[PDB]
């Protein structure tokens, strides 16, 4: 059995473009037939060119190789050009590819991943979502109670907002008083929305700094939030881990990390107790297994990471059926729309929680066509910041 | 001076059931007669296979030595086979051995064994019981429960509302978990007054941020204990949930040796230990785990869900311990002891008969197997 | 697809004894036919028990479920009688039947276990052997060296010797003088026989204190031994690591130790830089796999233990095969004799190195026939310490 | 003013092809003309995709901006697509860029880019060299190699002698590899004396207690640094290394922004930090970074394996910087450059030029494409 | 290009007197004429005295040297005397001689000083002050 | 009891110049007529500036005040202009003023000052010199400093002080060279050599080094038992000196740069140093100095006070030193004799490698105020200096 062929695909994103702007799948192909599919998420670089890069890579590290060798593949491309450090832009690239050899792994051996990677552990995979819908579901804290409502009527058990303020290119930075009026409103307002019915999580993107986290960690932990998402940056945890102590409040972390050294760091020093891999990113599915028995040891859950397409959601889902301590899976509204065009058969949500497919390898398959059909030609990157100082 | 035959009895609880299914007692026999009791705390396995397992550990370690050698005989049976760390599959067997050899040791000396580790401190041991039949899942039911309790006469109820504790622990507490368990908390220090400590009784359920979120809502009623709030593996992680609440943090229910509670005592994990004497690794392995706890500000309180005897020598610990705290307590009981075990108000009162004070009844004993 | 039935099998080791008294194997079955092998590494009670153990557990958490779902067959047995901590009675047991899933699984997927838990990475794997006779190469460091260069001569790069004294119920103790005698001549000559074609492994049992470790070690670093194997007892992590940061040598522990909570605590505080895993005790294949995956994050290398049957070396070389951090594995000499006989096809031994079969799941299978033809006759158990 | 323009050049180094394969340089130019040089480091992926990477982030950031806002264009480029961590490929991206700024700003002040962060400090810098049955696996062919470099000068020499490395890093040394890297180091200190000191430059083969073993045979012939002792994730295990031996570690090579070596000082990892500018982050970040070793009894040897214009960039920062241990040294050099870096007697003389001080021959550049 | 001349001024602060009671100022020039100014934040003494300090300091370390080279004038102030530790005396005398090094740096440049440190970031800078009557 | 009036000498230093350049000298007098004695150890400024600012400081906290209120007129110019952290220009002229102080303490209440501040302890005090001359020379040469220490022995002096280990710069720390390494391990073998059993060696480096650079020159002087590794590294960050201190077996010794107890709490309590080198003339002065050492106690640490200046600093130290527990060496200038005599009324007592203290009132010595008046400072340049 030999890798022998890529084809990569960047995708756009349709209205409402509802977990971000563009998609980048790989089609990995042995010589024989065997088909895997992964997706990349990166974006250090216009999709284009991570495409590109996808290609070299393969070209480099893979064709020719039993996609069964995933530790030799994944070393090989993690020290190519003596690097042998946690990089975005590769482990993002690696991590795609390492996907789809899961895929063509299962799919060999006829089983679900989660089959080939400690079992089945859970039989329903507890979901959560962003609040989605001049005042709005993202600005009003009444409006986002209202939102949230409907989500727990749906049968979420869990919905997530960042009412938080902006984020910038100079984080981090200190919360105003406006920042920390809206936050405890958006607490308060959709706990009495939801009572004891659903967990509220709030997510924010490493806006602040320790001091700024934690004049805010204050105000929020009446509201019992199940988590603070990255209250601040991801260079230093040890930073983090200042944050983390201060408050009951648990503090979630992990979509801007990558490798098991980085989650090594977080979970030592005691920046998370929940760790958010994306999987897209994180260095693939045998990573994220070896970083998920990590957290085993420190007392710390998994709640994969999620804001790009569905075969992210598929690695995620893989990882979070064979884990015991998955703690929730994070969704895209309910896994309809261009979620469910893109596979051949869809992510299957039922009352709150995504059901685990019982086909090999990620369990569903990508539909190319409709993949080639939606090509992306927008100029702009998946996610930015915001580029003027925090206000003021 | 010598050990000479072993009896082992698996014995099955009748209903309401307190404290288990079954029991599993041991019997030492010396060469001119002395008779010592004892029982296993085990069940990690079938009781069946854990009484053959004492055999086993009785015929190579025990047999023909002197019970008053407990030092070489403890560790014999923790480095047989070259292991020398703590197993509490191998612990349990060993700390009904042990215990049976302080009843002999004490009778042989006509002294009870309290008397010959540090002698009496206590008259009265302070005893408290879990709340027992609704009672396990309404605040109000408990907290009739609870005042029941007062009136004959106890000091302090234990319960656990925390929720159900899985194979896959530790996890986070439900909205619902940490509404009810702040509502049983509220109503029964509401049914008590200041009468009577509440022991928040946990079974290692959550992650530490888990536990943080629940503590955080249970300070305001003053709990005397938060137990186990987290799994036993790490207590360098306990200890994060110990500095976080102003509540105590207790455990060691599922600990053994004085190596697993040293390091519970070092990093600062908890400061009420709990001990089961059928399980710890003995009663001489106890009382060095309780002076280990007077230097550094931490308490005794002994566990027990199992059968009179481990109880027994939980009384023997507690009896001349300074830095004891309260008793673990529960009919069935006093029926398979000959003499039954004194209670009063709250209070148990340790025997002055020899040894563990009191003799297991061997008719009642093997008249109901599992 | 679900487990049905279980048969054990306790196998006597005939002379020279190398590597035990006793072996257990254990055989699982699956409803439609696929049969996995394994092997359970436990001497707190005879092997009579250990097997009566076995089927207790296989009854109660394996019957009648998916041999792939090992995090929940795991679960289901650490948490049994409510007790979810490190114990090697029963995780001793665990990692037979566990084992055994992976062999099934394996054969179900037409494919070694290995290929399945992150690939090959090595086409081969490096080994050391014990030195054993063929006044006496255990107590005097010539004979030794004679071993030691014939080991050389067979293809050996590793030899493994504990010349510190006998290991009792007390440890840790003190070495004496003589004790530091004795260690320092066995590597010098060691060292001066096999040159730089063989690395020294100094293979204690736990013998000393903190201190006495130190004693030792600065007795030993000019030879510049490979490593130095658990030093000191098992029950304080935190104490190694003060011997492996005064001394150049690496410290290597874990044959005493089981679950990944234990080798956590072993990587965070730095007592060990070679982690020793025996995988009849470890927690079985997939348990090890996060451990090595841990041990990376610390700069920490494997090199799986031996000193039991042909089956825990099949379930050690899958484990190695695929771990990139993999330093070096035991051999009971080049599994020759019973350790041939024992298996379908025996393990290849090749100058040096051990080369993992291709065949599906653990890659070989017990002779089931030979097996039952060696019954353990004895008393004793499978190793012991001095009072 | 504001940024125009970029051109980018894959240039191959023709034999004996002493610090890499090809080299990949950039042109930024601003609308009134003044035109500033830099060097991409980029091993992770191909040169012309490395080069459309540059062309990429030069538009998106870059173009229309001023210059002199390092700053802002740091912070664009290291915050797009939602990331804000250190990462080496964008990281040797904005690191060319950067420095091409710096040329640019210096130009426009007349002054060399090093009058500007801090002001001449040092009239010559100390270089080091690699020593070039061979140089690399007998001892006694190392110590000639190193006499000539005494006779011309050079007063450090360079050598590994300590194994392969593997993609499997970190390892345990072989007992060769233990032999052959002290008799290295003991034949070389007969030959050169206290003429010169003792690189030894490891590549992160070994695992923490590996070095250890290494570094307790090596200790008698003070070298002057054991570099890259382990591999680059965890700087808290590296200072296990440092801790242990007399010998001063270094690291830093495959590192990147102020985070990372913050995290090396503050462990006490290293105590020479070695940039390369090509991919640290930038001018501005190394100068952060030399500063931030001052409080840490820390000196800086800007790392260099490519081409002249990190060279140059090295020489700007060491040249400003108080604590500055040793440059790495090197023919075409000389000819992909207006001037040539001036090299007498064991020292590299700071050109006074504006900018990087020298410039790009981007004739010479577009007659070497790589292939 | 090098540092010539330098004057002090020691200035009384008016009513309402928010600030301090005075400032001390300094004025460095080069030979071929460029001006620079700083202030001197140090009150462990009297401003004529402080004043002088300056000046002190002026003709041992600065004058004749590049204004450029802050790392060499830096050091050779902080090391003056065989010191070489957090001084708030010295420091402060430092910090308003360097200043005006910067004020000629840019001057000479045609630029802020902010554009030759990193550039603009900010067009507005947040402000606060004490409450007073 | 009131202060009046101060005078200032600033007081240039005759050939060979040992201890530096000038040394700076107060006189303070009380109302009722008694007089006090002090010296300011500081050269950020020239001292004429520094004499000046020692009247500032006397004018603006000490006229009026009783000096038995040491406490009150320390804090007074301790926070005088809102600062309250160490400052050694500060803390100088402080130490000075303060001394004075004590003398007058002492000789109101007919007592040397040791014996109010816990009195005698020591009836000799054990000194120690740096190897002095009379390029091949003292400084560079391991055998004519072995012929010096030889001389220095000879003499009764049970220590030695040399610093081989190059010259010492603006831009310190930094590593030392592979000469630097060969002359100061010659330097410590042959004076060994030539002195045995009879003095130890004091290696008394000035800040030179990183912390690696200190453990590469540590790793090479161990074997001559050397008494102490003087100030390894600079003085900002004793969090780092630690770390020499811990590698190595050489005991490390600091503080020659370092003021107010605040600033050696941090040094004892790092681990830093376990041998305290305060020159009483800049630690913030006597009383400071008594309980800066009685930390040292609490440490497992010594003092041993520094001396490279005027023979009144030396005076103050003598007080401490007679009266501390944890003493370990003096530090002399040469034998007291010459400049260091004629400065005083009764010159210091030196006999056979030992100090004794005197039993006079206060600082036990009276400065002779027309040696010093006749002695100005003609110079441009600062006591000690830097390489560049
Ligand atoms: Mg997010
Ligand atoms: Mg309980
Ligand atoms: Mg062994
Ligand atoms: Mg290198
Ligand atoms: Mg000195």
């Amino acid at each position: 059995m030999r890798l022998s062929d890529i084809e990569t695909f960047v995708v756009g994103n349709p209205p409402p473009r509802h977990g971000g702007r563009y998609f980048i799948f790989v089609k990995l192909v042995t010589a024989c037939g065997i088909t895997g599919y992964g997706e990349i998420y990166n974006a250090t670089f216009g999709p284009d060119l991570v495409a590109k890069m996808a290609e070299d890579v393969f070209a480099r590290q893979f064709a020719g190789e039993d996609p069964h060798h995933i530790e030799k593949l994944w070393h090989k491309t993690y020290g190519a050009g003596y690097t042998q450090r946690p990089d975005v832009t590769v482990m993002g690239v690696l991590s795609g590819l390492e996907m789809a050899c899961w895929d063509i792994i299962g799919k060999a051996a006829g089983k679900p991943a989660y089959e080939l990677l400690g079992g089945k552990v859970h039989e329903r995979l507890r979901s959560y979502t962003y609040l989605y819908p001049k005042p709005n579901v993202y600005n009003d804290a009444d409006m986002a109670a209202e939102a949230a409502a409907k989500a727990v009527d749906q049968g979420f058990t869990a919905v997530k907002f960042d009412p938080a303020g902006a984020y910038t290119i100079y984080d981090g930075h200190q919360p105003s008083l406006e920042d920390l009026e809206r936050s405890e409103a958006f607490c308060k307002q959709i706990r009495a929305a939801v009572g004891t019915k659903a967990d509220l999580l709030f997510g924010t993107h490493g806006q602040f700094t320790v001091s700024g986290a934690k004049r805010l960690a204050r105000r929020l932990e009446a509201y019992d939030p199940l988590w603070f998402e990255e209250p601040i940056p991801p260079e230093k945890p040890e930073d983090m881990a200042e944050v983390a102590r201060y408050t009951s409040i648990p503090v979630a972390t992990g979509e801007r990390l990558c490798t098991k050294y980085e989650f090594s760091r977080v979970l030592e020093t005691g920046a998370a107790s929940i760790l958010q891999m994306n999987l897209g990113r994180v260095g693939g599915l045998l990573e994220a297994k070896k970083i998920a028995a990590m957290a085993e040891c420190h007392s710390a859950q998994i709640a994969p990471h999620l804001y790009c397409g569905p075969l992210v959601a598929l690695a995620n889902i893989q990882l979070a059926t064979c884990s015991p301590n998955f703690l929730v899976l994070e969704s895209i509204r309910t896994f309809d729309g261009f979620f469910a065009e893109l596979l051949t058969t869809p992510i299957r949500w039922e009352n709150g929680y995504i059901i685990p497919s019982q086909e090999p390898g990620l369990g569903h398959d990508l539909n190319e066509d409709v993949a080639r059909a939606n090509p992306y030609t927008g100029s702009d990157l998946h996610l930015g910041f915001q580029e003027t100082p925090a206000l003021p």
